[PDB]
């Protein structure tokens, strides 16, 4: 595909947004839900679970150029 | 069917923003979602379904031309 | 039925225009209404009923001409 | 009734024309609708609803004809 | 009543075209219109209500007969 | 009440007909109606409601005629 | 009230209608109208409703003559 | 009742498309549902009910000719 | 019943797809949901649901021919 | 069944996804649940399950294809 | 209140038919229900229900009675 | 307020009527209806709530005459 | 405002007939109402919103002579 | 309760179809479901509960008409 | 009860299939789960209860008739 | 507050109720559910809760009258 | 309490019913259910359990009696 | 605020009936609703709830006061 | 703004109606309510919003001289 | 209580099943069971308690009838 046209400017902003401010924020929420969820059952999985989420977040964008040329 | 005519121009704009900025646009938003709702309840498939979806987004021109000749 | 008359042009150009540009824009709207919608609930059974609506567009022009003579 | 007199022309066009161009163009644009509600809300039970009405509109001119001796 | 007289002619004829001629051309032009109206609404109940309305003409020449004697 | 009449033929027509082909054409909708709604939400419980729904139906003309004498 | 009069003659025929080929005839469309609308979405309860209108209707007569005396 | 009249060829349009090649298709679709929700939920109960629902579709004739008389 | 018809391209296209690629795409549909769901939960019997429904899919056109005649 | 058509790319990438990257990362994770499972139990049949679910996903493009022909 | 009127027979034709024929359809339809839905789930308390439901069925019109002077 | 004047039978009569025959049709038609909704729900809260309902009634003539003096 | 003139006969007799036999008509209408509409849907909130509105009705007269003087 | 009336032919069917062919085929989905669900989980209970069931069954004539005289 | 009617067909192939090919299937089937539940935990009283449920699905058909006459 | 009023009756109605017959038919329903659960897991604390809910219930006026002046 | 009234005849068969013929169907279920779960694991406390519960029901009709007054 | 005016009265009635027969009403239905509703499933916190918006409604012209001035 | 005018006295009458007679009408109208649409479905939260739009309607009058000076 | 009724029959049936094929069925059930967990852990007394068992089901009637008058 094309990563230029009218829409542009949305999909760079969203593709910097992945893995900046909001994937930054989304990620801490993560965590947060991980610990506080841990306090009565404790389960350190459910972050192994999330720095693998993590993991695809930071490859999202290469994943969705390889997919949509 | 005939890719020209009247339409040609419509036609040939949606096609290539499928795979385009609007398509790219629409899987980042796929993979947002995909982080946002495991934040409570991590759940790795969705990433597996919203890849498929990708997947059949990037053929989607191929899967109507083959459908409507 | 005849296929010819005062109305053989526009009958002509609508059956063309099923499979043709117009129908084509028609499919790729859906494959963007598919994708947009599984944004935040991912169901590919959408993806498999807009092919089967394909397949339909792709043979109407059959069932029109066998169902009117 | 009778097929002839001074309105037997007009009759016979129309009752060609059911099954003919018009009632084809007809059948062309409910497919067209069909279609295209199936966009946003995809419904196969539409198509069954037209093709039986492509039926109906099929026998019109033999209902026409037992109804009105 | 007396089917005779100076209008005996006139109403043999519009007895005749009741069921004649002009009365299928009303109900072609029915069918039409149920064919039409059901290209963005499809609704058979209409063509229901059309052959009761062909019924209804059928016996027209009953009716009016059995009421002016 | 009387079943002949001015009307006595259309409440014969629409007497027979209730039993005669519309009913079974409609009876032939309601099973279709049942198999396709069945594809996605499988329920043969309105096979059972469409089966007494034409029960009913072929008692139409005794319930009928037993309310209006 | 009076039942005879000018219009003794209109009244009888309306009231003999009411249970009769006429009223019969609605309550045949009533029945008809039943067995459309639960092709897509069965309900016996307009049965049971269409059943207490005719027993209203069975009861016209009676109704009208006991209120105008 | 009565298989022949005005609605005779409809009523045995929709007889043979039963078990035809639409009612065929309603099967097709109904056996892709089946195996399209097993990918996250694997049940084959709901393919016995669907076979259970094609046995009852090819004997929807029978059961509308009882019925309707 | 009748393999052939205004549908019958369409019911050929579905009974093909049934064993073709969209078919072989619900099997590995299924094949990697039953690896995901091993990864906490290791169960092998929901393998051999899968492959039992992949011999029921590859079945489903016999089946649907012999119910359907 | 046939490879190609339509769906046939959509087909081939889950086939060879199965057993490339996504199928290794998925068997990554069941060695990684395994390992974390076995802090607190350790339980080396898991290992031996996880290999056997590894063997089947290996060989789970020749079961679709037996399967579906 | 008063049993008689211009709506007498109304009412009286309703409080036998409570527990005349159509009250015993539709606890023939409750104990059909009972029984269908016990195939997937099977539940006596319904039918305990059911059985309760018709005995306050039964007493209907002592109830309205008092209620209703 | 005064019970009397011009339209002092009209009151008298809806008054009566409230508990009389109209009033113990509507009383039996909840009961129908009770019944009915019964079938695939059975829910015995909507007797108590119309068994209130007609306790309400009853009082009806209380409640306006003493609102309304 | 001055209750008397050459309209005081008038606006005496509808500030009687507010709280007198058309008004206790229209409140027994309303109760008629109330219970009818709850043969379907029982809802007694429309009962209280009713004696409301008749408490509003026995407070009309005091309220309009408060507003006009 | 009278058995008889218009409904009488309804509910006469209705009652010998609660032990004939619809009985018998609700008894038999029922085996058949017992037998599925025990396929996992062995449960003999069910078994028994079923053929409560259709004990209950076999005596819903009888507890309807004593119940609705 | 009586073993013909409308839905003769459905219950004389639903009491064929109970020990023919689908319950074959199902008794395969409950092999099948007994053999792989059998792995990890060696438990042959559940073979015993399969051939139990499988004598129970024997004698189906008897059980039906004697309590469904 | 105030026991009379024009809802004096349909509160003393209610009040008496609370502990007469459709109380005792509310307790012995109770009693039939505290009986029926018990059949496959016995419990005889709900026995001891239905009896506090029935105290309760015998007390509900008194609570009301001191809540509510 | 007060025994009688609108609802004293439901309220007497259901009393009478607690120890009659459906409050001994419910205890037979229960020995049956004592004896059932008793051929894999033996347990005759449950027995005694049930019986405790027999003659809880035994003396429904006279707690519920001494609760409502 | 001021209590009186032209709405004083209808004011003054509401506050009154609040902690009046309607409200005692109010409060003998939630009464009745949770005794009802605990058949079932017994729940005495539903009671506790029900004593609360009682000590509510008592309050409720204090509040209402408190905040309108 | 300004308070005085032509319109001065209907916003005075206005104002205070907001906190006076009409309001606290209305307020009381809104206990009603929360009262009883907790009989089914007991939420005191909606006796919090109750209150808090109370406590806006005792500051409309500072809100609307603030925002219309 | 009494042993007659709508429900005299099932009740019948069960008492003489308790004793009858049903419960020899389980009575064979316990042996089988007590053989079968006597292969690994040889225990005689579970056959004492299974005669147990027997004898208590063989008086299940009569302590059912002296429980239930
Ligand atoms: C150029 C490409 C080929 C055409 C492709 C599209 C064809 C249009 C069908 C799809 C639109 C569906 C969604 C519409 C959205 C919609 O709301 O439409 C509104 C519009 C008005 O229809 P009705 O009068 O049914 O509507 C009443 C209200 O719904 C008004 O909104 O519908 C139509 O005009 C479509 C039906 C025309 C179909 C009949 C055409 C054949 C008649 C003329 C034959 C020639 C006469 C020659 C005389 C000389
Ligand atoms: C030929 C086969 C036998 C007829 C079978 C079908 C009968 C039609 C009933 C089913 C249609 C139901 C779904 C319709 C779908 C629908 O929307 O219909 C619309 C159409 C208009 O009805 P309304 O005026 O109630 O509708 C107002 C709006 O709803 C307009 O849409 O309804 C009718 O005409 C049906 C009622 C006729 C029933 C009364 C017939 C008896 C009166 C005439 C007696 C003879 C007079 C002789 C004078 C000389
Ligand atoms: C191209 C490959 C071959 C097609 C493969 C897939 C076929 C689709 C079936 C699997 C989808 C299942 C999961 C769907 C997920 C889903 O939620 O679907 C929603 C969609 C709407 O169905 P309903 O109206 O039952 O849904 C009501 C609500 O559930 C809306 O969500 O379901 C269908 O359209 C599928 C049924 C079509 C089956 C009937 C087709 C035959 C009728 C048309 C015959 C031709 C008419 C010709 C007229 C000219
Ligand atoms: C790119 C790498 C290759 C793909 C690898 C992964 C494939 C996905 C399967 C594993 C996910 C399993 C765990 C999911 C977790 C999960 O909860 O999923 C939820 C999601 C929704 O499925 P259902 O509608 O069954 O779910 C209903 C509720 O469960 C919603 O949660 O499941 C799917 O979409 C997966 C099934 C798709 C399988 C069918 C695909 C073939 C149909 C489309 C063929 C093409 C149509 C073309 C039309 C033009
Ligand atoms: C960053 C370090 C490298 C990652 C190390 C850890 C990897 C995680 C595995 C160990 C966790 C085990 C204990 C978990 C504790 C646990 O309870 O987990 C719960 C969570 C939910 O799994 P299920 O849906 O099976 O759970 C249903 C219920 O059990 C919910 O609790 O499990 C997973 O998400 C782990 C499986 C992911 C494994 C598949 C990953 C590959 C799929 C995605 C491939 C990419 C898709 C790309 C799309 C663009
Ligand atoms: C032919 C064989 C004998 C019939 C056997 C089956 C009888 C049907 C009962 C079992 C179905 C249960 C599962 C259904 C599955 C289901 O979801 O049903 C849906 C359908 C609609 O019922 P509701 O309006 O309660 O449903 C509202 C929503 O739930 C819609 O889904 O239910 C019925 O129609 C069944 C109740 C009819 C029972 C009353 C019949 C008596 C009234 C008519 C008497 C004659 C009137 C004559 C007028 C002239
Ligand atoms: C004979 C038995 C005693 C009568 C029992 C029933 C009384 C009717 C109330 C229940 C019907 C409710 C459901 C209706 C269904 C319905 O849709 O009705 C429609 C009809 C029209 O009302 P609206 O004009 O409010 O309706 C506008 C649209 O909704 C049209 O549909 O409503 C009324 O006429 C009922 C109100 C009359 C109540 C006021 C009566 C007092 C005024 C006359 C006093 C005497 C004047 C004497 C002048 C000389
Ligand atoms: C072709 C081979 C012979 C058939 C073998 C299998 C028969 C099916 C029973 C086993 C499935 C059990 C596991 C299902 C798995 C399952 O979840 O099923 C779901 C499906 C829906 O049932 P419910 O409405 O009880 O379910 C509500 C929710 O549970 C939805 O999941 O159940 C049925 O349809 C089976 C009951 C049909 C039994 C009644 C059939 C007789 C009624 C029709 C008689 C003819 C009417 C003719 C009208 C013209
Ligand atoms: C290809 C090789 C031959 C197949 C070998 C394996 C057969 C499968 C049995 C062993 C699995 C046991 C462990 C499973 C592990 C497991 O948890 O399974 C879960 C899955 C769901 O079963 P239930 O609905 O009982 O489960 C409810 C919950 O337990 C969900 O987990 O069980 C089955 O689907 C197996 C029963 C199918 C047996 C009936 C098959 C016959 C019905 C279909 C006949 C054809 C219908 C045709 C319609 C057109
Ligand atoms: C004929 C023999 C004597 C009756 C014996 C059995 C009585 C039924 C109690 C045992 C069933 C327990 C297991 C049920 C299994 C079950 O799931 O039931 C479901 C059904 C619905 O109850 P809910 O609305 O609590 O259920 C909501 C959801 O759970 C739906 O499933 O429960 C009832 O209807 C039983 C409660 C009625 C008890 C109140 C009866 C008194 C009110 C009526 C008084 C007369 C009003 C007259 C108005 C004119
Ligand atoms: C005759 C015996 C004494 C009555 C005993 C039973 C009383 C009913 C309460 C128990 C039913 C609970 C289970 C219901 C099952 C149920 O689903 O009910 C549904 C029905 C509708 O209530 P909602 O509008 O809250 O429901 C909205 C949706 O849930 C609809 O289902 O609830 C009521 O009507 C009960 C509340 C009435 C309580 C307020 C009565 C006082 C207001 C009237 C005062 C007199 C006004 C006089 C005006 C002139
Ligand atoms: C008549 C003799 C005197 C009563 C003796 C027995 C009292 C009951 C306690 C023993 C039962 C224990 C085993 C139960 C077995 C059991 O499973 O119970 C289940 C049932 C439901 O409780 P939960 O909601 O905690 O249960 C949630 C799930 O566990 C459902 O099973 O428990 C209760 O209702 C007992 C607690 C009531 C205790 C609070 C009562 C005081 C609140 C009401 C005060 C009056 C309100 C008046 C409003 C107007
Ligand atoms: C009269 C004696 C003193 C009261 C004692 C009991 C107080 C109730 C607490 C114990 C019940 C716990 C078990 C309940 C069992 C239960 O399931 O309850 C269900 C019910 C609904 O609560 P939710 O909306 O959280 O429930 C959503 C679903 O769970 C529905 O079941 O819970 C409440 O109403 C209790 C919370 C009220 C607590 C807040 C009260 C303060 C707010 C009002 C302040 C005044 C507003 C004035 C406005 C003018």
């Amino acid at each position: 595909g094309s990563d230029d046209g009218a829409f542009g400017d949305i999909w760079a902003y969203m593709s910097e947004a992945l893995t900046g401010a909001p994937g930054k924020i989304i990620a801490c929420g993560m965590l947060f839900s991980v610990a506080y969820f841990g306090v009565v059952k404790p389960n350190l999985g459910l972050a192994l679970v999330s720095a693998l989420m993590m993991l695809v977040m930071a490859n999202g964008e290469k994943i969705i150029s390889s997919f949509l040329a």
